[PDB]
């Protein structure tokens, strides 16, 4: 009577510690009631692995907590999927990427910053790369016991500002800021446990002798970063000079040398030399230029920004009934950036068609069933289902 | 007879850097008949006199900056761009731009970082130098807890466990657990004061045994970077990425069409060490966009690097001297080298003639035209000049 439709579809990424474990739930409607079958991305069904992987009584895929020595890649590092099958047909859920992580101790270091008097600075929380995925800055702390907290930047005024990217920004540092030592608290997403940095960083304020031209922390005149739509993005410009330089941001026109001055508003803001883009959208993508001038001279560093958007898929029509021999057409309406590939499936099998529109010119008894459109990134996947009825 | 305009025998270098304690002396010498007078000037053409205890003109033509206390630093003296003026009755010539930079010595400490590495792949160890001494301080040698000294190599032979790169960082092939049993210290040497200093912090290699497999991961999320290099110098393009199983890496160089790319040809000159590309004895033609591609069974990643190779500026005028009979044609051809070239300009007895073309032609030689001529090639960071004389018959 009716094909399967996912009511609750597992997320693309499931990350958990070996201590917590995880349980993945998948549910779908239909008439008759579809059966839920957990599978790998390649389509094979998954069974119980003692102490490691279990199919629950309610149809949930479970990974109970386990010893680090019991780690298996075939289970814990595997990409899974949910299969909802019916007499009418079957559908496959978007890729479920399971990563079980054995929790391993780490140390964060707060770096010192050597500053020319009057220039603004940004303090970094150094996080070892192996925990870099699961660890972020909780807050900043100083020797006198003052707390600086992360905020979506509604108000950029004030001396100390914690950037959305986790660094601690400080306006116009004088000698009076040199008596403080700064420390950063890190938070682990999986364990929820907090840890202070092993090393306290502190500002070294050097009084300017003579004049100095703009000088960046690095000699690299170009870089890039990735960002999410609807998330607050930070473009850093790190330069020190005396007399204190002024910074302006420009945006190049696509495939052109020409560029426009970035317009600053209640969403796009500039804190000293740093640029913050709140509530980012895909169109913010492009090539940006930071220009730093002072009386003695000037420099320019470049940045390439790419703003990602979540993948979504919709098939028009959701349902259609065609007669034997007549054409049947499916149009996949998808969104999100970037898009690497489009692909189609029928009742859980690759149809070998990469175009957003799928058309069966002469329909047979075989073609009846559920159809799916799959859009994917390296990072992501999305799925939409549609049903085809005969007569 | 034997009468000739000025020509520089010794032209002071483009960059003069010295510590407040050491001091400096800049000497400019030029020939001529009669003996030319040497006069020190600024870039604007104004003459400079003696500033007591700070700047002094020696009558033999030396510009002297005796040692001074940090309190005595003057922007108008120590940070100034100078030039040498050699004048005679026939004309005058101005030397290349001389950038004088005096530096008050600041105490510093370099950090030898501990680096986390997955077993089996290569690692490069950073020596952090405070950005304010970054100009004047470089890595002299590496030293380890066992007392083994590693010295910077020209990269003649890149085989072997340990290779100190031209840039000063320490590269290590196929790190095993045993390579983490020891701790490393880098020794930095200050260029101006000649003093050597230990890192005072010993970095240690942490070898983490792989739990499952992981795709290529770079130290930073940046997919692009650029760097500058000088001709004849050994240039290092770093690719620092970890994966398990240990990944294989490929270097490419984009075509000027920018769509196409070619595999980098490895030879006795251009050679890569386990993912780190070294270009020895660099030339201008090595410039371009490079791509480091790290692919593995689990996945792949590619980082881009834009390299620019600079060559020193030099200028020479084809005739050094010529004598015209008032026959109307007269010609000077400026031979210049180096990269990049921002501007070419001709000067007459120390003043711009408003001609930027490499070949200066004076049609209609007249008594107004007698004097010294100069070709001037400039980039932002350097300058060069050539001298020539014009005589009448
Ligand atoms: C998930 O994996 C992690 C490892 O990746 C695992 O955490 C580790 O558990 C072991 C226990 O099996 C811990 O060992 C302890 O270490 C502390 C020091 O940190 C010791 O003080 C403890 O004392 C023990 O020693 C006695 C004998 O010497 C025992 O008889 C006594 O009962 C105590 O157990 C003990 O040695 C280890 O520290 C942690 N490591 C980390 C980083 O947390 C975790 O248990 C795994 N989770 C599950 C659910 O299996
Ligand atoms: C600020 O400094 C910049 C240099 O970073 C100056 O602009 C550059 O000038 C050079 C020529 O020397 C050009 O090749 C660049 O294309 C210019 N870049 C830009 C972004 O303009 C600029 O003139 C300086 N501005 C002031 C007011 O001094
Ligand atoms: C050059 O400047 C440095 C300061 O940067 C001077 O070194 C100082 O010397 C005094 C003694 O006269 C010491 O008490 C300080 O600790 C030193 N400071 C540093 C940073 O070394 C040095 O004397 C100056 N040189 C001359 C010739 O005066
Ligand atoms: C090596 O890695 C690259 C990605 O770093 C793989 O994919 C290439 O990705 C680009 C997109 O940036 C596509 O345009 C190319 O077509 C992809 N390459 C191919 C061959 O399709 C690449 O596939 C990897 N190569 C191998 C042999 O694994």
């Amino acid at each position: 009577q009716k094909g399967p439709v996912f009511l609750k579809e597992p997320t693309n990424r499931i990350d958990f510690s070996n201590s917590t474990g995880a349980e993945i739930e998948c549910k779908a409607s239909g008439n008759p009631m579809p059966e839920i079958i957990w599978i790998r991305s390649d389509g094979t069904a998954v069974g119980d692995v003692p102490g490691l992987r279990q199919i629950s009584s309610d149809g949930k895929l479970v990974f109970p907590p386990f010893r680090a020595e019991d780690y298996r890649q075939e289970v814990h590092a595997q990409v899974y999927a949910c299969l909802a099958r019916n007499q009418f047909g079957s559908i496959i859920s978007r890729d479920v990427h399971v990563r079980a992580v054995v929790i391993q101790s780490y140390e964060s270091e707060a770096d010192n910053e050597y500053v020319i008097r009057g220039n603004s600075v940004v303090m970094k929380c150094e996080i070892p790369s192996y925990v870099a995925d699961f660890v972020f800055v909780d807050l900043w702390l100083d020797s006198e016991g003052r707390n600086y907290y992360p905020n979506n930047a509604a108000e950029t005024d004030g001396k100390y500002l914690v950037l959305p990217s986790g660094e601690l920004h400080i306006r116009e540092v004088g000698p009076e800021d040199g008596y403080k030592s700064y420390q950063c608290r890190t938070k682990h997403r999986l364990t929820g446990e907090t840890r202070l940095s092993a090393t306290k960083g502190r500002l070294v304020i050097t009084e300017p002798v003579g004049s100095k031209a703009p000088t960046f922390a690095t000699a690299s005149k170009i870089s890039s970063l990735l960002g999410s739509s609807s998330s607050d993005i930070v473009l850093l410009c790190q330069a020190q000079a005396f007399p204190v330089p002024y910074t302006r941001w420009y945006k190049f026109i696509e495939g052109t040398t020409r560029k426009q001055a970035v317009v600053l508003n209640d969403r796009v803001k500039q804190v000293s030399g740093t640029l913050i883009i709140k509530d980012a959208v895909v169109e913010d993508s492009g090539k940006y230029l930071c220009v730093v001038n002072n009386s003695v001279g000037g420099e320019s560093v470049e940045t390439v920004l790419t703003v990602t958007a979540p993948l979504s898929a919709k098939i028009d029509p959701p349902t259609q009934t065609v007669d034997f021999g007549r054409p049947a057409v499916f149009t996949c309406q998808y969104t999100g950036n970037p898009i690497k590939t489009v692909s189609w499936m029928k009742d859980g099998k690759a149809i070998g068609h990469s175009e957003p529109v799928l058309r069966i010119e002469s329909v047979k008894k075989e073609d009846k069933g559920m159809y799916q459109c799959f859009v994917r990134n390296d990072q992501e996947s999305a799925e939409a289902s549609a049903e085809l009825k005969l007569g």
